[PDB]
């Protein structure tokens, strides 16, 4: 297992061109894993380095994760100013000791495809015309929880405030810092930084903050997401350029039966122009597209099968790598959700609301790596075949989902989802979302202070 550091999720042809060639040759697998934070997995390797190093790539002793950035904004000028300020906070925080991993992105309204409430450190971009012109601060976010241990739990990220672009570095020392020395000293389980701002509070981790830095916060600056999905298809970039954004169930890179998705991808990057971009939701956009090239382009993804359709709710779904790779896993996770989102767009399709979506994800373990706690409907792993029903969280993902039923099979939980979403499908209102409904409707209560309320 080696994971590289690629801040933004932004890769080269050249060096999209030497890992494939590494899968292919060199691991037990043979594929290309995309990750949910914007990077690639070779699972199985029997030198790793060497070629990273010719490529220009590393693989990061040191409890920085890989920083992650809005991959393709509405708004498309602002993603390489964005983008130019993630690879910095990545190179800034480069090695102090942390209790426990840090998370940071780089986010762009109204997009929060990044889901910033899983990570420690956010700085949520506030531009003018065109321009960046700051960042708004958000601290302590965390999914990680321990099955039956209710002095574990999830928290969404708190905001500290807004500062100007030139004092982003700063901030992002004095945050690291502020938690390098007030993470808990004795335990691993209470060190994330969702836990420290509980203990000694919001307000008095963002003074010590302030102290740090030199600077004193502004009152946070307007700002809202609409979604945290990825623009499937082609999009309007910037001048003549296009973005044509690729589906790939679990980022699974491998050649299949009638199927050749790695394949078609090195015909890809042979052509293609610019680069490519690593998603928040484990897909591949193929960045810089000149209207020129569409068609060139286009014709190899249909040929190996990287643009077959599937339905808004596939689009919307995701599961951690968990079995048969991960050692921690408890219940399949990537495995089981092709399958389960069959059983699922049946479901839709039975209710007359195939056209929509329920953020819907599956995490093997309760470590938290499929992003089910931020999910409208999360399935946390148990046991072999088994899963925790969590209920309630909303499509932007600023909501903690309680647990609406525990330790249950796929066919109970397939007749819990039958269930509800009929009730959803004829009872709710105007373009309101699943989860929103579950909390409306009385089906489960709201978590509304997580370190407090998320356990029963
Ligand atoms: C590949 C990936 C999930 C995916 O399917 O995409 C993944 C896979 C694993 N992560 Fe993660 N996590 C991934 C995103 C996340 C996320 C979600 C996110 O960051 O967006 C979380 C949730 C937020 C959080 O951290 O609170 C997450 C929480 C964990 C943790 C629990 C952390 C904690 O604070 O307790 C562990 C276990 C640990 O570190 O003790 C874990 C451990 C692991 C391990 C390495 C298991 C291990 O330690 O042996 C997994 C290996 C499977 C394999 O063989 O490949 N992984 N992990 C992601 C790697 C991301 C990356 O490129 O760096
Ligand atoms: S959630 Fe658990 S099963 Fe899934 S990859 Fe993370 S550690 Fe493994
Ligand atoms: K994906």
């Amino acid at each position: 297992l080696l994971r590289c550091r690629l801040p933004g999720g932004v890769i080269t042809t050249k060096q999209w061109q030497a890992i494939d060639k590494f899968a292919g040759e060199n691991t037990i697998y043979g594929s290309i894993r995309l990750t949910n934070r914007q990077t690639f997995q070779f699972h199985g390797i029997l030198p790793v380095h060497q070629m990273l190093h010719s490529v220009g790539l590393d693989a990061l002793n040191d409890m920085n994760r890989n920083v992650l950035c809005t991959s393709n904004p509405y708004e498309s000028q602002l993603h390489a100013e964005a983008y130019e300020w993630a690879k910095k906070i990545s190179e800034h925080l480069l090695p102090t000791y942390l209790p426990r991993k840090f998370k940071t992105t780089v986010v762009i309204p109204p997009q929060n495809d990044i889901d910033l409430h899983a990570n420690d450190m956010n700085f949520v971009a506030i531009a003018e015309n065109g321009k960046l012109v700051g960042f708004n601060l958000l601290v302590g976010g965390g999914l990680s929880i321990e099955h039956g241990n209710k002095k574990t739990y999830a928290r969404t990220a708190s905001e500290f405030g807004y500062l100007p672009l030139e004092h982003t570095l700063a901030v992002a020392e004095a945050v690291v810092t502020t938690q390098r020395d007030w993470g808990n000293r004795t335990d691993r389980k209470n060190a994330k930084t969702k836990y420290t701002l509980e203990r000694v509070g919001v307000e008095t981790f963002k003074a010590e903050v302030e102290r740090r830095a030199g600077i004193k916060f502004e009152p946070i600056r307007p700002y809202e997401f609409t979604g945290r999905g990825d623009r499937i298809g082609w999009v309007k970039g910037i001048d003549d350029n296009w973005h044509l954004t690729l589906f790939i169930e679990n980022g699974r890179i491998l050649d299949y039966p009638a199927r050749p998705l790695k394949t078609g991808l090195l015909e890809i990057a042979k052509i293609h122009k610019g680069d490519f971009r690593i998603t928040a939701n484990q897909n591949l956009i193929i960045a810089g597209v000149p209207e020129s090239e569409k068609a060139k382009i286009e014709k190899i993804a249909k040929e190996s099968g990287l643009m077959n359709a599937v339905t808004p709710q596939r689009e919307n779904s995701m599961a951690c790598v968990s079995f048969p790779t991960c050692p921690l896993a408890m219940a399949e996770a990537e495995r089981f959700l092709p399958s389960f989102i069959d059983n699922i767009d049946n479901l839709m399709a039975k209710h007359g609301v195939s056209d929509e979506h329920i953020v819907m994800r599956v995490t093997g373990c309760p470590n938290g790596c499929g992003r089910a706690m931020l999910a409208e409907v999360g399935l946390v792993g148990k046991a072999p075949g088994r899963y925790n029903l969590h209920l309630g969280g909303n499509r932007i993902g600023t909501r903690i989902p309680r647990m609406y039923k525990e330790n249950i099979t796929e066919p109970e939980i397939l007749a819990s989802l039958d269930e509800l979403i009929g009730r959803w499908a004829k009872e709710r209102e105007a373009g309101e979302g699943f989860g929103d409904f579950t909390v409306r409707a009385g089906i489960i209560r709201p978590v509304l202070d997580p370190a407090r309320d998320l356990w029963d």
